[PDB]
DNA sequence: GACCACGGCGCG
DNA sequence: AAAGCGCGCCGTGGTC
């Protein structure tokens, strides 16, 4: 169809590009084409091609823009048709989708790929055209935010990878001593990794009242809240809870994470998708970096291992409270408004009550245990679990429910006025007019109707957090390049960035002020920053 | 060796 | 498990 034509391409044109394996800084990168003026350009060696572009253009242009820079080439990412796709509709998350559903078809081949950037871009941009909002969100978010993902993700971060390895030893040990008194509990080995095998001893043969069930299958349930419940009814329970949480960290974290590092840069480097989530959030892989783990001790030794450049510190900035006061925002609620003008803290005030301790004496990890119950009650959370989870009576439960929403008055209404707007046009939408189509709205099926409620009025407010994170991290980039500091993880309201060690400080406070002030609403955002030698001492 | 669905669970 | 929402990865079980 296009007119085949020599290397190299003219400026402006879309790439198309295969790689051995989906991760740009592991792939082999086996072709590379471009397409522009009805005509196709195919490199007849990719690495050496590489170098010829000026940019990275086209779909998924930010994998190739990331394996251009692990092999020294500044080839920063434009127009992205994944993007345009994305803001469209985010259940727009696959090339494969977005081809079909917008022109085309995802191949394997490099110069069917670069003719499908090509016309796939043509559409979408006129799909956007009088849509100024999204416009905007992809001029001044989304496409500058490929750029300054693309070096986070080529960058990696520093493993202490001796310290995991020994870790690995020491908890192998205890995992033994955990797994040989549940058998000898049960009377009999069996695998305790399999919750089949597990259902059988614990409600079979043990005999004890199971709890609840699971979705799909309908089997007797051995989750961690039904084992909770059964904590006093057998010697077992503890004990498999302990095995779980230890071979949860091994086999997800200690055990894989020293394998992962990078030959030439001898760092980690996870990826940043950018068109994965329904509400506009980024989301990490391979591996993910936005879950390692930071609430038991076990954990905590973890995070230790996730260190900066010798002669470099961590520098650690979190939003404080941060869907709360984007939620006094949307809500324009006086009695939110005034909690923070006031410079109170909802997860203190709320762990000191789950407690029973002056906000005084709310610690650290009281505080954080607050935010699931906080969170949890505004996003629709039952009595009947909010009771199990405190271990209070459900009249309690339900009695905490209700104060909670007496006491910010104005927020049910809004959750009625975004439910009633949702069901007239079929979407709702954060502060800065992202979308998120959600039909079951008007389910006739009570639980399914109700579902989609919940995640109807959660998108506004997880939503416009992560679009000002994003807008922050467009806003810093360039400043900390200016600063020799580099950006290296976000984590939905948290930015981790590596400084040389005489410009932390410096660092620090800049990117608390950039973040702070990024888009001024009703009320302050607070960012809480720590400096650190690792994660964990970075996080105060 | 691969794929999936599921339950389960780590973080935000 | 239960009327929290958003993710990705683990091992098991079942295929292919
Ligand atoms: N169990 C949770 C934890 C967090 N979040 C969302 C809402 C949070 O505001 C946001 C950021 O997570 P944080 O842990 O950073 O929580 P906060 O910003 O609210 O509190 P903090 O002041 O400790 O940073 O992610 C959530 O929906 N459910
Ligand atoms: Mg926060
Ligand atoms: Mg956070
Ligand atoms: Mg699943």
């Amino acid at each position: 169809a296009l007119e085949e034509a020599p290397w190299p391409p003219p400026e402006g044109a879309f790439v198309g590009f295969v790689l051995s394996r989906k991760e740009p800084m592991w792939a082999d990168l086996l072709a590379l084409a471009a397409a522009r003026g009805g005509r196709v350009h195919r490199a007849p060696e990719p690495y050496k091609a590489l170098r010829d572009l000026k940019e990275a253009r086209g779909l998924l242009a930010k994998d190739l823009s990331v394996l251009a820079l692990r092999e020294g080439l500044g080839l920063p990412p434009g127009d992205d048709p994944m993007l345009l796709a994305y803001l469209l509709d985010p259940s727009n998350t696959t090339p494969e989708g977005v081809a079909r559903r917008y022109g085309g078809e995802w191949t394997e081949e490099a110069g069917e790929r670069a003719a499908l950037s090509e016309r796939l871009f043509a559409n979408l941009w006129g799909r956007l055209e009088g849509e100024e909002r999204l416009l905007w969100l992809y001029r001044e978010v989304e496409r500058p935010l490929s750029a300054v993902l693309a070096h986070m993700e080529a960058t990696g971060v520093r493993l202490d990878v001796a310290y995991l390895r020994a870790l690995s030893l020491e908890v192998a040990e205890e995992i033994a001593r955990l797994e040989a008194e549940v058998f000898r509990l049960a009377g009999h080995p069996f695998n305790l990794n399999s919750r089949d095998q597990l259902e059988r001893v614990l409600f079979d043969e043990l005999g004890l009242p199971a709890i609840g069930k699971t979705e799909k299958t309908g089997k007797r349930s051995t989750s961690a809240a039904v084992l909770e419940a059964l904590r006093e009814a057998h010697p077992i329970v503890e004990k498999i809870l302990q095995y779980r949480e230890l071979t949860k960290l091994k086999s997800t974290y200690i055990d894989p994470l020293p394998d992962l590092i990078h030959p030439r840069t001898g760092r980690l480097h996870t990826r940043f998708n950018q068109t994965a989530t329904a509400t506009g959030r980024l989301s990490s892989s391979d591996p993910n970096l936005q879950n390692i783990p930071v609430r038991t001790p076990l954990g905590q030794r973890i995070r230790r291992a996730f260190i900066a450049e010798e002669g470099w510190l961590l520098v650690a900035l979190d939003y404080s409270q941060i869907e709360l006061r984007v939620l006094a925002h949307l809500s324009g609620d006086e009695n939110l408004i005034r909690v923070f003008q006031e410079g109170r803290d909802i997860h203190t005030e709320t762990a000191s009550w789950m407690f029973g301790v002056p906000r005084e004496a709310v610690d650290p990890l009281m505080r954080r245990a607050a935010k699931t119950i906080n969170f949890g009650v505004l996003y629709g959370m039952s009595a009947h679990r909010l009771s199990q989870e405190l271990a209070i009576p459900y009249e309690e439960a339900q009695a905490f429910i209700e104060r909670y929403f007496q006491s910010f008055p104005k927020v049910r209404a809004w959750i009625e006025k975004t439910l009633e707007e949702g069901r007239r046009r079929g979407y709702v939408e954060t502060l800065f007019g992202r979308r998120r189509y959600v039909p079951d709205l008007e389910a006739r099926v009570k639980s399914v109707r109700e579902a989609a409620e919940r995640m109807a009025f959660n998108m506004p407010v997880q939503g416009t957090a992560a679009d000002l994170m994003k807008l922050a991290m467009v806003k810093l980039f360039p400043r900390l390049e200016e600063m020799g500091a580099r950006m290296l993880l976000q984590v939905h309201d948290e930015l981790v960035l590596e400084a040389p060690k005489e410009r932390a400080e410096a660092v620090a406070r800049l990117a608390k002020e950039v973040m702070e002030g990024v888009y001024p609403l009703a009320v302050p955002l607070e960012v809480e920053v720590g400096i650190g030698e690792d994660w964990l001492s970075a996080k105060e």
